């Protein structure tokens, strides 16, 4: 990934977050409701320090769990670790573009995250011009409905 | 679905394609190995009286079934019945886009077939551009190693 937002301010992404898009390298990153990085963002909390804790919902043992985790900062302020998370662009206000990557051929999730229970139509493009450049094999988009249930249901 | 194969000669389509791509209006479609409209082509048989017989492969019992089916033509040369099959467009040589769909919101899948196990991007983009249109929430992809699968494993 060769995109990452230039001048992140990481107390500004803090708060409410939606899942609308989700895309992968591998179809069984994404493809069951318990699929490793199927993930569901609920709130972004950054610490003073820099780092960003993040809540999101994780259908794990046939439920939707809520779960907890700090991704670190590093000297690149658009890039945390976990395993890394990078920011690819956001206007603070509506979208936020993120991936999750790890290292071996790497695996590679990305999200198109809203503030609101909304299909932004202009936040997809985006999002699809930032995966043009990436080599994903499954992509899935919720409705209105689906991003105000727990895990999307 | 708005697009169809204006003059389509359904004889031309007649032998080995691979599904590449695949999209559908509902993630449940689509998501497992074993989600209903998951068929991976393998050859087009058109009769001489204008229907068309599929050959195709499905994950159904913990297995990759081969499964047979005669899609019966229709007064439109572009439309098939089984539930609709659609033809949008084919170069006969290289690619050829269809989508399936039923009657409720109706369930409706599509795929971009190929004739060689190779990612064909330009068929890819028309594909897409294809989708633009639809109201797909679940898209998948298959590199060469995988066409060469029975599943696409
Ligand atoms: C500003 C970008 C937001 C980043 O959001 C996330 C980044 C990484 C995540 O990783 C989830 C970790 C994967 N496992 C899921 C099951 O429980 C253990 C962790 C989740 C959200
Ligand atoms: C030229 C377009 C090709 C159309 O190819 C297909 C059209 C419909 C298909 O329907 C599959 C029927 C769904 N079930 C799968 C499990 O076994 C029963 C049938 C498969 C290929």
């Amino acid at each position: 990934v060769t995109q990452t937002m230039k001048g992140l301010d990481i107390q500004k992404v803090a708060g409410t977050w939606y899942s609308l898009a989700m895309a992968a390298s591998d179809i069984s990153l994404l493809d069951a409701q318990s699929a490793p990085y199927r993930v569901y963002v609920e709130e972004l909390k950054p610490t003073p320090e820099g780092d960003l804790e993040i809540l999101f919902q994780k259908w794990e043992n046939g439920e939707c769990a809520q779960k907890k985790i700090i991704a670190e900062k590093t000297k690149i302020p658009a890039v945390f670790k976990i395993n890394k998370v990078l920011v690819l662009d956001t206007d603070y206000k509506k979208y936020l573009l993120f991936c999750m990557e790890n290292s071996a051929e790497q695996s590679l999730a990305c999200q198109c995250l809203v503030r609101t229970p909304e299909v932004d139509d202009e936040a997809l493009e985006k999002f699809d011009k930032a995966l043009k450049a990436l080599p994903m094999h499954i992509r899935l988009s919720f409705n209105p409905t689906q991003l105000e249930e727990q895990c999307h249901i």
